């Protein structure tokens, strides 16, 4: 009569992977529309629940990554965020590392994603006067002509410069959101949130 | 067409609710099983939940106040826990006060386990040396020949008493794992439980 306990915990343990897929939609949900609060305290949620599983498929490995890949960028301005076991990676750094390791599609966006967050690893490393440290941030991460402007532009220590301007935090977080917005798309249909919208919509 | 954000925020309300009983059930599940670790990392997915939660119905209250005694009791034999504003209030003091505030029958069965409280409180000051501090919750929470007995014990410093056997901690444990048993059978039934448990029986 020790099956009933192994049944509970194997219970818990598809309530928990239900949990961890709605906090995810949640999680996205609350970066594409600009709720900070809403997204520090899911993200605490997600953390917990993730602290309570033991076995992860693919795709929620997959999910995960994108939760730690969000939070990693909503942070991309705080330096002082240690997110690696090496001190001295920033945060759009170690966005960029989960962004390169994620099994999906290589797109256009990808890319264009990809390459604003190289342009504000430095930049953010700029605009608060860290030179020395933009130096490091570039040789760490680094196309021939794009890598040389880069250079030009961290040796002047030109903080306030208009390639900057051109392929803005703004930029970066706008092309984020996008994808985030297709991710919503893929999400929505999950157990919790499906349930959750049916009782919402039967007391209409 | 701000209507869809609206009805958002009421699903997530809505999967939350389901969340909180989920985590409640797993936690008093936990605590009578002895299942120490899985009770803390539980404890922190619910405190989680309870933040990004709004609108509490009387169940739900009800609900969060018996993991938080469930938690305050564990804690019992920590002394240097502060579960109070007053920094002053021992572990077993504050969960005396949630037990004393939960609205639950008061039968047979919660007198013993506040009477078992009562007790504890003093002898874990008792066992640890903290004599004078055993005198302090002794007057902040004190039946006549019973108060008596207690006072006599501390006066005599007599930490390792007959008393304190008699009446153990592990009696106290006993007892409160008879309520939660109660617990148990009442939210057995909730919505992510049930769920879970018919997923689990479908692959049988
Ligand atoms: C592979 O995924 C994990 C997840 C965890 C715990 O979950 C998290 C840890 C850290 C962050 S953060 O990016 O650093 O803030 C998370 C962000 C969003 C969601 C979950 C996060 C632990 C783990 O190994 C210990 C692996
Ligand atoms: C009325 O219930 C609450 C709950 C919270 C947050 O949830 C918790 C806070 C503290 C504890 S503990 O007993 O101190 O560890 C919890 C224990 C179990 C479950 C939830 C807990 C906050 C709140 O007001 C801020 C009121
Ligand atoms: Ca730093
Ligand atoms: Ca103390």
């Amino acid at each position: 009569e020790e099956e009933d306990a192994g049944l509970v915990a194997e219970a818990e343990a598809v309530a928990a992977g239900w949990m961890l897929d709605f906090l995810c939609l949640s999680l996205c949900r609350a970066f594409r529309d600009g709720r900070s609060e809403d997204f520090r305290r899911t993200r605490n949620s997600a953390e917990a629940i993730i602290h309570g599983l033991s076995s992860l498929t693919a795709c929620q490995l997959r999910t995960i990554y994108i939760c730690q890949f969000l939070t990693r960028i909503a942070a991309g301005k705080t330096l002082d965020a240690q997110f690696e076991n090496d001190e001295r990676i920033t945060p759009l750094e170690s966005a960029l590392m989960i962004w390169g390791s994620i099994e999906k599609e290589h797109d256009k966006l990808h890319e264009e994603i990809q390459n604003l967050i190289k342009i504000q690893a430095i930049a953010v490393c700029m605009e608060n006067g860290n030179f020395k440290e933009a130096e490091e941030v570039f040789e760490r991460i680094f196309h021939m002509p794009f890598k040389s402007k880069l250079l030009m532009i961290i040796s002047q220590k030109d903080t306030f410069h208009s390639f900057f301007q051109h392929f803005s935090y703004n930029h970066m977080m706008e092309k984020i959101k996008s994808y985030v917005n297709y991710v919503l798309s893929e999400k929505s249909s999950t157990f919790l949130m499906k349930a959750a919208a049916k009782v919402v919509e039967s007391k209409r």
